[PDB]
């Protein structure tokens, strides 16, 4: 079997590899890269996003959230707290001002150690789920608003058309602004695109031990718990690197700088944080492969895990005996 170990792959796709998504996900695969759960991809040195980023600065962010927490540095909730709207200009700023700048910082592990350190002490602000693209129309490869959609993929493999769209979504960073742990809706594939700014360190559990984290999950957040089965799919937990160690999770961890791609794979549970100023890209997909993960997906039913309308229907085909709770709980 590949990639035994569940290291997180990277690969180097020459411009003829990178002219067809899905067989390039399948080769991925082929490799083993997803027992990782995370993989890494740098494009072909010719090829390009978009030609600049000089004109983006009038894009909305309608509700930027700041990102509070409660508990201690290592073992922490944060809720979202909504502020006024800003535009990505004014957010750069934000970003860039000496409250919420990217401090100085000797590499990558150093500021690693800082955040882990600091980030319960501070609440960053960020721009999150803000539909729209910065792919070029141009841009022919590995342009996430050119995707082939979810619901074609489910119609394709099971016979059944559905409602529903599948379109990506930017985000707007700072240092500190934090991703919880977690698997992607109904267990599906996620592609982010780093466009421009600053890194993103991701943390990642292999699929194949997604359940070591949920246990041990449940007993470091034991009232989010008894709430509900499914309390990750809230996005408000995090655990540092130094206590998945102590509890003898297996994870990895990757640094993912402007212009490269992560892919995250079917119930791999993953975390991160971004190191300043930075805007993403990214959308769900889904492969053959993911069909039998979408049907076991844990799904919350207690209210809080709020999701767009398109899941109703892979829900309702792919889990319909526990269609009518979930229905409640939107
Ligand atoms: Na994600
Ligand atoms: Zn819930």
């Amino acid at each position: 079997a590949q990639n035994p170990n569940c290291n997180i792959m990277i690969f180097h796709p020459t411009k003829e590899e990178f002219n067809d998504f899905d067989k390039y996900i399948a080769y991925m695969e082929s490799q083993g890269a997803h027992r990782a759960g995370l993989a890494k991809i740098i494009p072909p040195k010719e090829w390009k996003a978009r030609e600049t980023y000089d004109n983006i600065s009038e894009i909305l962010i309608a509700t930027p959230l700041q990102q509070v927490a409660s508990g201690r540095a290592g073992v922490f909730t944060q809720y979202h707290k909504k502020k006024k709207a800003m535009t990505v200009g004014e957010y750069r700023h934000l970003a860039n001002s000496k409250k919420y700048q990217t401090p100085p910082h000797q590499n990558f592990e150093d500021l690693e150690r800082k955040y882990w350190k600091n980030r319960i002490y501070n609440s960053p602000i960020y721009g999150a789920d803000i539909s729209g693209s910065l792919f070029d129309e141009n841009t022919k490869q590995w342009n996430l608003g050119h995707l082939g959609t979810i619901q074609d993929l489910l119609e394709k493999e099971c016979g059944v058309v559905i409602e529903g769209v599948n379109t990506p979504y930017l985000y707007f960073g700072m240092w500190k602004t934090t991703f919880a742990w977690h698997t992607e809706d109904m267990d599906l594939y996620s592609i982010n695109y780093l466009h421009l700014g600053e890194p993103k360190t991701w943390y990642v559990v292999p699929p194949e031990h997604g359940q070591r984290l949920e246990r041990l999950a449940r007993e470091l957040f034991p009232g989010s718990s008894r709430g509900c089965g499914a309390f990750l799919r809230h996005k408000v937990a995090l655990i540092s690197p130094t206590v998945l160690k102590e509890n003898g999770i297996p994870f990895n961890r990757i640094t993912q700088e402007a212009g490269e791609f992560m892919v995250t794979f079917p119930y791999g549970y993953h975390a991160g944080f971004n190191h300043g100023f930075n805007c993403a890209e990214a959308i769900n997909f889904a492969t053959p492969r993911w069909i039998d993960y979408g049907k076991m997906a844990s799904q919350c039913s207690c209210g809080e895990a709020r999701v767009t309308f398109s899941m109703d229907a892979f829900v309702r085909i792919l889990q319909p005996e526990r269609y009518d709770l979930w229905k409640r709980g939107q």
